[PDB]
């Protein structure tokens, strides 16, 4: 199966859930609740305290989640190649790098391009993502746009904790869409960073196609089931 | 209870369980099983991919475990001071530093020495550990022996692919013991790294008191309940 076929299938899903935002003693039930609600995309922030102060989990974090879940693995690390190998080895289906981490960006996307993993009950190439912090110019994507599958836009800069204006983020979505042209159908444009129902509604009211929004602590502030009912009702 | 009395009580346990070696979707069942078995010491390897290539989990890893468990938090990181603050905030009861992290070791134990935490329903000082990779000279511990509570010896170096004979680790326990003298009673001397039943039997094969063995993947290779039955019948 090709990347393109997979990408079109994924667009059926609207939420990449940051599952480790849950209580780690309730992970099985949380994932069960997600599956019961036709959600199977799980986001992981793999962060080493080197890109930002953010020091979260390594590859081990993604390991025990079922292979019938799509593992959207977001790296914010110093050693992107090494960490990419580790997450691919633990079943990552998408590996997203930080564009700002330029020292091994190209090398890592080169290695990723040759990897395959299994999703659901089939073998696919691993999807490759590029994430940009809010001030990183969309213009810096140009050398890689053809090669990447996912463009992820952060709402905030983890390197300072600063949350950026939602209108800026929507503008950036437009700038990305423009550059993709007729190849827009070949990519996911996703938004990540301290997602709230208010941001979610603003981005989806925005008349420009966003594929996935990534959930954070807000989904798990209160019962997941409750919050899912709102997501499903409101957005 | 003082720090010393806590240390004596802690010595009643023989195993510090590497809980995140479990299947993460089963963490609650696994913690329940340990508690049912009179085991409540949980070991966490907080590793940032910088001290070595080992990159496990940050402070969030300890957060959701019950405060009635004793959290034995082993740092293998570049910025020890910063991580120590983060793990203490998430309830660390013991913070073990790498002696090889020379740049902030003393500073971090200085900070740790001012900290207090909750174990059971009582406030204690945070216990302080020093961990050595196998090739690090025991003599380098000398300046800190009175400031630390726990000496942890690794059976392996995560920065290496070297296979270190187990006999050398027991030799190192003797080197620590000899330096401590009558202070030994005040400390835990613990062994960590790829622990197996065989290795446990060897280390426990006496003469030289070892307080905790830290468990890893072996404890969760097969059913936890089964492996605990095995551990208790062999060693306990
Ligand atoms: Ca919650
Ligand atoms: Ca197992
Ligand atoms: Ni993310
Ligand atoms: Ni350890």
């Amino acid at each position: 199966m090709s990347k393109l076929s997979l990408i079109q299938q994924l667009k059926q899903q609207k939420l990449s859930v940051g599952i480790l935002s849950a209580n780690w003693l309730q992970l099985n039930e949380e994932v069960t609740t997600l599956l019961e609600n036709q959600i199977n995309v799980l986001h992981f922030d793999i962060a080493d305290g080197q890109f930002s102060s953010l020091f979260t989990v390594g590859a081990i974090g993604i390991k025990y989640f079922p292979t019938h879940c799509f593992k959207d693995v977001h790296l914010m690390v110093r050693n992107q190649l090494e960490v990419a190998k580790a997450v691919v080895a633990n079943g990552a289906n998408l590996v997203t790098l930080q564009l700002e981490q330029y020292h091994d960006f190209a090398l890592t996307i080169e290695w990723l391009a040759k990897q395959k993993t299994t999703y659901a009950n089939q073998v696919y190439p691993v999807l490759i993502g590029a994430c940009l912090c809010p001030e990183t110019p969309i213009s810096e994507l140009e050398p890689y746009l053809d090669q990447i599958d996912v463009i992820q836009l952060l709402t905030l800069d983890p390197r300072n904790g600063t949350k950026y204006p939602s209108e800026l983020i929507l503008d950036r979505v437009i700038q990305v869409e423009k550059r993709l042209g007729n190849r827009r159908v070949e990519k996911l444009i996703n938004i990540d960073g301290s997602m709230t129902l208010e941001l979610a509604k603003y981005f989806k009211q925005g008349t420009h196609q966003i594929d996935w929004l990534v959930s954070g602590s807000a989904l798990f502030s209160g019962e997941l089931k409750t919050n899912l009912k709102v997501w499903k009702s409101s957005i």
